[PDB]
């Protein structure tokens, strides 16, 4: 029963794009509000599809009455709502399942004070007494944005979704587009992918009913004081951050799913913004957690380094079976030319141990990776060499001399002698660790592919969340070479 | 209540709903409305924007001085006036007009040209799909089966809306009607 509503959904979004497109990810979030008790907010200019998303709507449902409205500067609320005679509001704002509001941002204050009142309680006025409103998608477009101190900025806290739309770009949905023979004012939704008002109902109690994983919240956990530290990041109250469990619990609901899964946040970079600067930190602080600490790609990290750290350290301890023998070369030359190995070393940015650790640039260093391009100058003609520390900085000048028995002695401030040596040709303690964190990433990788077939999921989002997965599989294989 | 009429082409007359068959809306005034005011909603669902003025030839205005047709009359001959049955089959055909690949290279470089120009208006996805109803029936009534290069002339009068586009949109489009339409510009 639970996967056989996924089925139903995927069809049923399926029918309203025929006509739109560039707009799959306009449509699937007007059907998840719109079978929630949401709202959604479009933002862009005059002329992408924004009126058309409002009607289409209205076909998913077996009584659904539509109602198009512009505000103006001098609007009354007897047009929008129905003049009073006990007020004749047949077929407009409190007896319609799908209302559409364009302009939002410059209507009068006696509109502004009744609109509040209609998505907390969904009431309305009726001269004495009140009654319930049947709202259930409430969207609304313009083209500006409201000012930062106003009036205006109580109903801006209120929407949840919202989304910035924009023309379209690919050169080759623009041509089916310009000649599209679709009617935009008729009925391409079948009768049997229409939802009847019992379903509306039933769902809206399965949807508060929805469980709520422990490891799902650790991401909103951390995300919360991502965005309060820095100064440049969107004020998000307590009220956006409750409404935004009812959208995340609703989209696996109509995906198969019981629980909430770690891929329903990327819902969450059209809902925190509120105008241009914060598109920019919303979109980049999301991505950093969807491609870190979500399918643990960045716990993993971290995890890592201290498995190479720990190969390092046993690496070093043992350097005493393999030296570090340089041959010499003939030929005429008034300096002692050196030479290095032949087929033994072969990689540009080699790295070398060392025996006794020294005190270099005020800070300890296990192996100093040289440079096989300024390793042959400095062997043959002579003068300085520089190389980087720990495999990291900048490269360094250091006091690198020879030795009596062909050897390279590192010499600090106190003139301490430490003869060179390379990494010879896997410990039992470094592959126990390395084959648990494998076995990780193959368990969280089984996540990402048994979750990411969701309607309320871009398209363009799932390229950077494998991507990511990828990397980190990638340099654990390096490490057990 | 206008705006219903164009898009969904009916009225609320009360409880149901009716069609309402216009064939054709034409509305003028004198001045332009504001840039942030609620009259620019109907201002881009029209189509066709023509700038008439006064007359400036001599030898028209002296014709034009002393005229004895009556303007209330019938000037049209009854062979010439269409029936209620053409118009609706006249407006299926208008559809399927073909859309060559040629034509298509030049819509999307006048689109994509306006898009880079500060002074240049914006161009809606709206105006651009309604153009080419206007454009197919262009070659349809003139003996044509698919849309031609001649046709881009009658965007200079929908892609303006003001004083300061109406000589960008006569100078942009001059320069892809004698530059790129016919391969001049391309040779
Ligand atoms: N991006 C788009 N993709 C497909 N069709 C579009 C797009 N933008 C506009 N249209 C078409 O243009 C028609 C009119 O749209 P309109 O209501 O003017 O948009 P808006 O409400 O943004 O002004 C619609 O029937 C729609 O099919």
């Amino acid at each position: 029963h639970p996967h056989l509503l996924a089925e139903r959904i995927s069809r049923l979004s399926s029918s309203l794009e025929k006509g739109l497109y560039e707009r799959s990810h306009a449509i699937r979030l007007c059907l998840l509000a719109a079978l929630s008790g949401e709202s959604v907010f479009l933002l862009g200019p005059p002329g992408i599809a924004k009126s058309l998303i409002a009607r289409r709507l209205k076909f998913a449902f077996q009584n659904a009455r539509a109602f198009e409205y512009l505000m103006t500067r001098f609007s009354t609320p007897e047009e929008v709502f129905g003049p009073l005679s006990e007020r004749l509001t047949s077929g407009y704002l409190p007896e319609a399942e799908i209302v559409f509001l364009d302009e939002i941002w410059k209507a009068g204050p006696a509109i502004l004070n009744t609109l509040l009142t209609a998505i907390n309680e969904r009431q309305f006025r009726n001269g004495a007494h009140v009654e319930k409103i049947p709202m259930r998608l409430l969207v609304a477009a313009s083209n500006e944005l409201p000012e930062a101190d106003s009036s205006l900025e109580a109903l801006y806290d209120r929407m949840l979704i919202r989304l910035w739309l924009d023309k379209v770009q690919d050169k080759a949905n623009f041509r089916s587009m310009l000649t599209s023979q679709q009617d935009e004012n008729d009925n391409p939704v079948p009768d049997a992918l229409q939802v009847t008002d019992e379903e509306y109902e039933r769902w809206q109690k399965e949807i508060g009913e929805i469980t709520l994983p422990d490891h799902v919240f650790e991401l909103i956990f951390m995300l919360r004081q991502q965005l309060d530290k820095l100064p440049d990041a969107p004020y998000v109250s307590d009220r956006r951050w409750k409404k935004a469990i009812r959208l995340l619990q609703a989209s696996a609901f109509f995906s198969g799913r019981s629980a909430v899964a770690p891929v329903d946040l990327i819902l969450l970079k059209d809902c925190l913004w509120y105008d241009a600067q914060s598109l920019n930190l919303i979109q980049q602080q999301i991505d950093v957690l969807m491609t870190g600490h979500a399918w643990q790609q960045q716990g993993m990290l971290t995890r890592l380094g201290a498995i190479v750290q720990r190969h390092l350290q046993l690496q070093q301890q043992q350097s005493d079976k393999t030296a570090l023998t340089v041959i010499r070369l003939g030929g005429i030359f008034s300096r002692r030319q050196q030479y290095q190995l032949p087929v033994n070393v072969t990689a540009s940015t080699l790295t070398l141990l060392l025996q006794k650790p020294l005190k270099l640039h005020d800070m300890e260093v296990v192996h100093i990776s040289f440079e096989r391009s300024a390793l042959e100058q400095w062997l043959s003609k002579g003068g300085e060499i520089r190389g980087k520390l720990n495999g990291i900085g900048f490269a360094q000048k250091l006091n690198l001399e020879v030795d009596s028995a062909q050897h390279l002695v590192v010499r600090d401030v106190s003139l301490q002698g430490s003869t060179l040596a390379l990494p010879g040709s896997l410990p039992g303690e470094i592959k126990q660790q390395l084959e648990e964190l494998e076995s990780d990433w193959r368990k969280q990788h089984a996540l990402f592919s048994e979750q990411q077939k969701c309607l309320f999921i871009p398209g363009d989002w799932l390229g950077r969340i494998e991507a990511s997965l990828q990397d980190v599989g990638a340099q654990i294989r390096q490490a057990q070479q």
